[PDB]
């Protein structure tokens, strides 16, 4: 089962519990209502970059299954919802309203609304239009003011059904596995091209800060970052070299600039090819003031010294437990993160907007019993009271995922659900885990 003491403050209403999606990974539809193509469409219809066939012209047909779905958000007993907006759907190639892809969003707002949930929306999961990556995407500025334009657009039509809005998802992955490391969409792999990228994202979320504020006034406004925790492969002092690295170019890179304006200065010495090029006045623009930071954690790494990359990715030397997509279970390390950032930093709050574990579930007898993923959120959602009870400001938890999805470069191949998902009748079946979690959440006094 899943846990708390009975006197946590994540048990009181000054807490919230969710559940979370994203756009290209449960709609399908891609060419429904004139939706422009993205580069993940791209992405998948180019040989050996996603797994097997796999593609998202279908995924959970949640664009179809939505009232269906939002019943199932009820039923796990969740106080919040949060999901991603596709800018291929909401507008054409010049710019202008598509009025069919607006409708979309807004009626399932209104009806989850409706029904008494929370609304966490994030603008920018990943799905580019593709007509912006053919004049360089984000290597070109001006995506940073595309993207202005349509968070404009965006939180006019929406204003008045979503409490908290979030500018971008995980900008490490879309600019460093995107441009630097050729692992995701569109697939480039070079560090002049991945830290460029990330500056443009960065200023893409500080140009449309203002505009958000303006059109939804009555809404909390952030982003949300992902971040693990790095560990040293040894006592050595090579091996503690090896971390540094790993987590400034990780971790640093990103809530650096957010928080004080700058990145970090120690690759001037170190490697001047990971920083970018700033113009005037981009940092006064990239540090803002933000209502909130979203937090997606799963796992640790260790590091080793290497002559040529400076870090090397090892396993743990110890025996430890690994999910399916092979990453370590290590709940500690995740206490252990917020509070070092809480010491380095002075934070806005914090929501936990991502946290879940990759199972090899099968459905038998007509349930799935996904007794590691059970294990894997009792011991995380426990973490999260432990930083709390620390000193440190936290005030939700959103577990990944509502229900199995399309996962990037490994494609179906790897099931995050608290909802088993048959993807050749569609059917939803709630997994053993998320039985547990309605059961924690239904018994709040």
């Amino acid at each position: 089962s899943i846990t708390l003491p009975s006197h946590s403050k994540m048990l009181t209403s000054d807490f919230i519990f969710g559940v979370a999606t994203a756009s290209f990974q449960i709609e399908g539809a891609t060419t429904a209502d004139n939706r422009l193509p993205s580069i993940w469409d791209t992405f998948c219809a180019t040989p050996g970059k996603v797994k097997g066939m796999d593609n998202g012209e279908v995924a959970c047909d949640h664009y179809h299954l939505w009232e269906q779905d939002i019943q199932l958000i009820k039923d796990l007993g969740v106080d919040a919802y949060r999901l991603s907006i596709a800018w291929p759907r909401v507008m054409d190639k010049k710019g202008e309203a598509n009025q069919a892809g607006l409708d979309f969003y807004r009626n399932l707002l209104k009806k989850l609304k409706a029904e008494g949930l929370t609304v966490f929306a994030t603008l920018y999961h990943w799905d580019l239009p593709q007509h912006l990556e053919d004049k360089g995407g984000w290597l070109n500025r001006e995506t940073a003011y595309q993207f202005k334009n349509y968070a404009d657009l965006v939180t006019k039509e929406l204003s008045e059904w979503v409490d908290s809005w979030a500018t971008f998802n995980e900008p490490f992955c879309a600019a460093i596995l995107g441009y630097e490391l050729g692992i995701h969409a569109p697939g480039l792999s070079k560090p002049e091209f991945g830290r460029q990228a990330a500056h443009h994202i960065l200023l893409a979320h500080g140009l449309a800060l203002p505009v958000i504020r303006k059109n939804a006034p009555k809404s909390q406004v952030g982003i949300v970052l992902n971040m693990n925790r790095s560990y040293a492969a040894s006592e050595k002092a090579e091996d503690q070299f090896a971390c540094l690295m790993r987590e400034t170019l990780d971790n640093q890179f990103f809530i650096e600039p957010l928080m004080k304006g700058q990145y970090p200065q120690l690759l001037k010495t170190v490697a001047p090819q990971y920083l970018p090029t700033v113009l005037p006045g981009d940092m006064d623009i990239i540090s803002q003031p933000i209502d909130f930071l979203g937090m997606n954690f799963y796992t640790c790494n260790h590091n080793a010294y290497d002559a040529d990359d400076m870090f090397k990715n090892v396993k743990n030397s110890q025996t430890v437990e690994y999910t399916d997509i092979g990453w370590e279970i290590a709940p500690q390390a995740f206490t252990e993160l917020l509070v070092n950032l809480h010491k380095q930093y002075t934070l806005p709050p914090i929501y936990i907007t991502e946290n879940g574990a990759a199972c090899a579930d099968q459905i038998i007898d007509g349930e799935i019993n996904d007794e590691q993923r059970v294990r894997y959120l009792d011991g995380h959602i426990n973490a999260v009271n432990h930083a709390i009870e620390s000193g440190v400001d936290i005030r939700g938890y959103f577990a990944w995922s509502l229900m199995d999805n399309f996962e990037w470069a490994e494609g179906y191949s790897k099931r995050f659900g608290l909802t088993y998902v048959d993807y050749q009748t569609q059917e939803r079946t709630i997994k053993r885990s998320g039985h547990a979690y309605r059961t924690l959440l239904n018994n709040r006094k």
